[PDB]
């Protein structure tokens, strides 16, 4: 009868997506297509299992050397250097001279958490709630979250998305670095940008580089579809290794979701570069005590997976070619669809489709664009006009684009 | 050669046990036994695994329906209502009127500081971060911690080890539970305290229950050792089945990682109980928003594993059989250090060893004789003389008790 401390419960809401997919779900509509499914899709709408990581999960299954006691609160020692290493280079003398540790989190999204939670309190300061945070324009949702959450009470926009011609706006956000409280910290996408695909040219990435170097900033990497974004380790993480040989530091946020396909198995690694051996084994010593509030130490299974691999030379082959056929799919719906909208004369360039890299792609269309293609055609997707290119294939890429194509024309 | 962000940070500090095992393992002196650690160990001194839980890896690992796709952000279906349902009981009509949501977290650790962080934005107001907290003197290490950086400044100690007579200080808590800010949280340990091992007796418990309802206070219970503290689920939950037909509520931090021995799979579950089917659904929804910013989504392979088992009728079977064993086994080890320090004639009583539950033990040594057992007799505990039970084994035990009687006798 009395009171409920649950009562007086504000509801959450429903998020962008949560609700998307759900409707779609209800669509009667039998050429319904769901271009907002958050992870990658193969040509038969269905998941898929990296034949590498069903491989190790026997091998593990079946070492009876193994036990389930606690791991070291930074996480496996195996996974921690071969995940560092896999994004600044086994050829990296940044290795050689002891500049790094890797503290194994809960996914991408720990990685930022632990290194975000670590900044408001030994960056800038101490206890520093005030230092400003870059975000792009617009960013993976929860950047903002992830920092806010975090103490910092401002986030600033540094304007990404050029709307018309759908490309980067490079010094469109290059001056905008320039404004702001300078020696504040910046979450770049190592590659494959989250929700536009485009990424800096390397050209590109050195003016920024330099620019930001010159004048007081702190890179924090999110290189969350390394490999899984053009297929290929080298070129995924040059933006991330020519940071380090110019003489940086920066916390990288490692995820293992997309390309390993071990989404919920949550594998992630944050990597720290540093100075000098010193005060990087001081970082990772109170990385310990962050981690040891927010959960005591990390999971195993998933890193095993990823350091078995990454270790052995026959099953890294493997992997590289299972990172490879989701990329080639990805890359060919990208040059289908911009040829299939181009063979339409669709009124507009679509250069950005097959220059864009990754899962992710801005198609350039603006939600009253984007609402027929949801309501009429039942095309689902974001009204940013942020489709998952792996949701497209090749059945329903020909409907797809000439609903694109109605899309533009008959709606400005 | 400019600064470091880096430099100028604080190293952190060994903490208790992990420079104290670490002492041991360098200790060449061959009749060393170490206490502290933090598990459970054999009488040949090793790490166990559940013959239950190989089984289910098995099962597992040859079902080539499961994908590797995100769970639901609450974590996956069946284990929440597998964990729930295990605390609670099965005929629970708290379970048939729809009062509770289960949260999967990342161990005990991470049901803590979601339910935590919780409170300090949705309890006793709105982001109220004055609260008062309740706990126990002493209590796990970061019961503290896991408030402390959830928000709340001040901790309060209400008195729980009674130094003479080692045993249960009740009014001597329930007193100082009066006092109190009122309507203050209160996170109880259900059974096997740590790191005293003495529970309120169920007569006990019901004094704390009533005179602490009767006024303002709201249940946090940690459920770390369910089961593997007596040998038993029906006992060990008793004083967490007794607030709900009472019809209190409270969240309720379910740890398998002792029962299960599932450590390193960080398997762990959040119960919230509440009035009426109406605000959990609530509780549940924001509950998610407060992990998407800690780990987007949380780990499936040893939320599989415990849900497969108490799901499934002849696992569960063979499961508490495991579950028997690893009890059965401290509680012989208790009666037989009991009877060694009885059959010695060592001045004092020594009831206590075998009154506590679990794997941890209060012996009721201070410091001073403690110290005379670490460095003279090369027996590792902590100074607050904190044994890990399950550290005395068959061919250490004739050792352990007549060093004890030394440790009584010489040094006052």
């Amino acid at each position: 009868a009395p009171p409920s401390v649950f009562a007086e419960v504000p509801q959450a809401q429903p998020v962008l997506v949560f609700k998307l997919t759900a409707d779609f779900r209800e669509d009667p509509d039998p050429r319904k297509v769901n271009l907002g499914v958050g992870a990658y899709r193969t040509d038969d709408c269905h998941p898929w299992v990296l034949p590498v990581v069903k491989k190790v999960e026997q091998k593990i299954a079946n070492d009876n050397s193994l036990n389930h006691e606690y791991l070291p609160i930074l996480g496996l020692a195996e996974f921690r250097s071969c995940a560092s290493r896999l994004a600044l280079g086994d050829d990296s003398p940044a290795l050689k001279e002891k500049r790094v540790g890797g503290v194994q989190s809960l996914g991408g999204t720990g990685a930022l958490r632990i290194g975000a939670d670590f900044l408001a309190r030994w960056y800038n300061g101490t206890n520093n709630k005030n230092t400003p945070v870059y975000v792009s324009s617009p960013t993976w949702e929860n950047h903002n979250a992830v920092f806010s959450a975090a103490g910092f009470k401002d986030i600033r926009s540094y304007r990404y998305w050029d709307a018309e011609k759908r490309g980067l706006d490079l010094q469109g956000f290059l001056n905008d670095l320039e404004n702001a409280p300078e020696f504040s910290i910046v979450v770049l996408h190592a590659c494959a940008h989250n929700p536009t695909g485009i990424d800096p040219t390397p050209e590109q990435w050195k003016q920024i580089a330099s620019v930001m170097k010159h004048r007081f900033l702190f890179p924090f990497f999110d290189s969350a579809y390394q490999g899984f974004a053009s297929g290929n380790l080298e070129r995924d993480a040059w933006a991330i290794r020519y940071f380090v040989s110019e003489g940086f530091e920066f916390f990288c946020a490692q995820s293992f979701s997309k390309n390993f396909g071990l989404y919920n198995e949550r594998v992630g690694n944050l990597t720290v570069v540093g100075k000098e051996p010193e005060s990087i084994l001081q970082v990772l010593s109170q990385m310990e005590k962050i981690v040891r509030i927010t959960w005591s130490n990390p999971p195993a299974q998933g890193a095993r997976i990823v350091a078995s691999t990454l270790s052995n030379p026959e099953l890294f082959e493997e992997w590289t070619g299972n990172v490879k056929t989701m990329a080639d799919r990805i890359l060919t719906m990208r040059s289908e669809l911009r040829a299939r909208l181009e063979a339409l004369k669709t009124p507009g360039t679509w250069n950005h489709i097959t220059d864009q890299i990754g899962m992710f792609s801005f198609t350039g269309l603006n939600p009253k664009q984007v609402e027929y293609l949801v309501n009429e055609k039942h095309i689902y997707l974001l009204p940013s006009g942020r489709i998952n290119v792996s949701g497209l294939t090749t059945k329903n890429l020909d409907y797809v684009a000439t609903s694109i194509h109605e899309a533009v024309t008959k709606i400005q």
